[PDB]
């Protein structure tokens, strides 16, 4: 039987209106023992408040049970700490896992839309891009947008550690050329902890 | 007791005739007593006599690393050959053997677009050069950036993405002092992809005023 603790989601811990949970999943609970008992931690403190799910059986004949509990946003951001503890009667002493936010003091993100290359408009798709740079740590959001709504077809790529010890990266967003041409406007905004009310957008037109 | 890792060509070996990829056949954990090990190469089954092994190199927990060098032609690695290692050893049951060869699918062409930094950069001591390469499979490339005949070296390129498609794409930021930028420059952005023509494409980037 083994634990896997995930933290929250980042767009989850940024926006006060959103809900942060820390997920505490066990794998592989044997039929033979079935029961599980978890123990939640914060700052070393025990918690009562997480919601466990009743057991689920799996393909290979397992059991998965899952544990969430809810994080307050400012004690995720100011770095506390939070410990599942998980018991079987198949387990000679319980598991403890432990998360937090990566440590290290944040950088704030530069925010950059770069239009297409002038060499793409022989396509019929163009390609509109969004640098983020410059952040610390990695954990971020990067969304597209027209008319306030989500653009349907963009990948970003993995933060990669920069040469000063910060992270970069680039979202991708493919529009049709004569939505561009046409002279639509797109936004990346972007969530992250160092930024002003963790919340910036940049605009893009042709013009 | 004894493993084998091996080890394929670097990309750009295999795209430049001038370069010498190599298939490397590393072993380890060979024991102190009984060390002795033969090795064994195979293309597509049949077995090649050219391979460079280097004498053990003794560790500091008393084990042995017996390095194995092949050298390939370029175009049997990109033709998806076959390059299977054969390790012995006393202290075996059975010989060890591993196979390896090019990721496998169908070839498309990579797109390679420059991108000059956004207006918003131009307050920063430096700038950012961008270039974008999507549209390639297989996600094996090599991408470089250079200035009057020399390499530029401040840049880092993002991992291989795959796109909804089912190609690649990534980019690679080059940074250089924005006067370098200002002063008119060209900067260029080397790509190579067993995909294009000569394995070789290459564009360029220099301020409008
Ligand atoms: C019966 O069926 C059961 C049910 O299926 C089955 O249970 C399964 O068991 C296996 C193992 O036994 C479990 O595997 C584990 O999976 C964990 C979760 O993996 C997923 O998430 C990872 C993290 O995702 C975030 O981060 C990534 C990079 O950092 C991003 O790429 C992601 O996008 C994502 O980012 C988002 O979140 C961030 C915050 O976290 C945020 O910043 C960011 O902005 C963004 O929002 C992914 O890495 C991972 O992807 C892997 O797999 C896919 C293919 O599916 C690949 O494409 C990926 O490249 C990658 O390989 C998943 O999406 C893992 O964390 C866990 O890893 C640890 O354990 C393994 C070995 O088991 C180690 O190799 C590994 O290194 C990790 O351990 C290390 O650290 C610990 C301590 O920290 C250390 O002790 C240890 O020694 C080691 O160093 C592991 O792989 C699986 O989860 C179970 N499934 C389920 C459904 O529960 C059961 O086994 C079956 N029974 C059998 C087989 O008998
Ligand atoms: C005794 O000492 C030597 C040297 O410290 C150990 O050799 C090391 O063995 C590890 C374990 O497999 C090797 O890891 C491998 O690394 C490659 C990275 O390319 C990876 O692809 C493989 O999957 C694997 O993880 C490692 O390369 C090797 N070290 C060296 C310098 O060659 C050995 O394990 C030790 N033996 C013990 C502790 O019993």
């Amino acid at each position: 039987p083994s634990v896997f603790l995930f933290p929250p989601k980042p767009k989850d811990t940024l926006m006060i209106s959103r809900t942060p949970e820390v997920t505490c999943v066990v794998v592989d609970v044997s039929h033979e023992d079935p029961e599980v008992k978890f123990n939640w931690y914060v700052d070393g403190v025990e918690v009562h408040n997480a919601k466990t799910k009743p057991r689920e059986e799996q393909y290979n004949s397992t059991y998965r049970v899952v544990s969430v509990l809810t994080v307050l946003h400012q004690d995720w951001l100011n770095g506390k700490e939070y410990k599942c503890k998980v018991s079987n009667k198949a387990l000679p002493a319980p598991i403890e896992k432990t998360i937090s936010k990566a440590k290290g003091q944040p950088r704030e993100p530069q925010v950059y839309t770069l239009p297409p290359s002038r060499d793409e408009l022989t396509k019929n798709q163009v390609s509109l891009t969004c640098l983020v740079k410059g952040f610390y740590p990695s954990d971020i959001a990067v969304e597209w947008e027209s008319n306030g709504q989500p653009e349907n077809n963009y990948k970003a790529t993995p933060p990669v550690l920069d040469s000063d010890g910060s992270f970069f990266l680039y979202s991708k967003l493919t529009v049709d050329k004569s939505r561009w041409q046409q002279g639509n406007v797109f936004s990346c905004s972007v969530m992250h902890e160092a930024l002003h009310n963790h919340y910036t957008q940049k605009s893009l037109s042709l013009s």
